[PDB]
């Protein structure tokens, strides 16, 4: 389950909170093992009394997810970033286990798109949708540096906070989002990642639709082994589907590096082009 990250080693131990601190108010979703509900968090932070949290509960027993649940929970703790979600520790205290994050009012950023398609409402524009792009790539950097391999990038694996401060996270096989290798080979890497980057700036832009929507699971894996790419989203600039081409070299060596994709998103947000569909 965590093997894939052997490399990583923690430094430290994880927080661990009270349960009496959790005070449990509605399921926000559920899934992968299994329901996530909105919390209040008491002695979380010392200058508030209560605050807003997201809490996981485990389901299983087993004992050997209780094993997968200490080395996620030591790894979630090792990633801190803006645009990482964040993790503020576990309740071991009884059953069922906690996980513990902040909370981001906005929910996932599929959803997010999808509602403000063509908080302030209506459709997002360009600038906004660059500065989601830009702050997910952000986050990509992040990880790209510490040798993590996120392997689920997908816009329903984001999450959108106050002030539209988006966040990566996984919530629970992605092939619509995956490079020929990962289907093929399950070789997942920093290159299989800024490819399903590539895939997340085609959801931005397209307002959240699914990747190769017109196809079924099966059509979409042969396409993709095959090197059929998708198509420019009308509300996408020229120089956005340059990023997006970039990210979706067939050799994985040649796909460019998510420090430069960042630092091109960085640039267009703080413009952006002048582009009408
Ligand atoms: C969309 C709704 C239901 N929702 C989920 C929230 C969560 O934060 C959350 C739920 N379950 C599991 C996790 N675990 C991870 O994200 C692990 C992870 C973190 C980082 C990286 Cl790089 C890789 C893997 C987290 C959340 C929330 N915080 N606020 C509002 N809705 C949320």
């Amino acid at each position: 389950m965590h093997h894939h990250h052997h490399h990583l080693v923690p430094r430290g131990s994880v927080h661990h909170i009270k349960r009496r601190d959790i005070v449990l108010k509605w399921e926000l979703g559920e899934g992968a093992f299994g329901k996530v509900f909105l919390a209040e968090c008491h002695n979380l932070l010392p200058e508030q009394d209560k605050m807003l949290v997201a809490v996981k509960a485990l389901k299983e027993a087993s004992e050997s997810a209780r094993q997968d649940f200490q080395r996620e929970a030591e790894l979630l703790t090792m990633l801190q970033h803006q645009h990482i979600v964040r993790f503020f520790g576990v309740c071991t205290e009884g059953r069922p286990l906690l996980m513990v994050f902040e909370y981001m009012r906005h929910g996932d950023l599929n959803r997010f798109l999808r509602s403000h398609g063509p908080v302030a409402p209506g459709p997002l524009g360009l600038g906004q949708l660059l500065a989601v792009a830009s702050q997910v790539a952000a986050g990509m950097v992040y990880l790209a540096g510490l040798h993590f391999v996120h392997r689920d990038l997908a816009t329903r694996n984001c999450l959108v906070g106050q002030g539209l401060v988006v966040k990566i996270g996984d919530f629970g096989l992605p092939i619509r989002w995956m490079p020929p290798e990962s289907i093929l080979y399950r070789k997942f890497t920093t290159e299989s990642d800024v490819w399903s980057f590539g895939v997340v700036l085609w959801e931005i832009f397209t307002y959240g639709k699914q990747p190769w929507y017109q196809l079924s699971n099966t059509e979409a894996i042969d396409c993709i082994t095959q090197g059929r790419e998708l198509e420019r989203p009308r509300a996408c600039p020229p120089e956005v589907y340059a990023i997006m081409r970039g990210c979706w070299q067939r050799e994985p060596q040649q796909r460019h590096s998510i420090k430069d994709v960042h630092a091109r998103l960085q640039a267009l947000a703080q413009a952006p082009p002048v582009y009408l569909d």
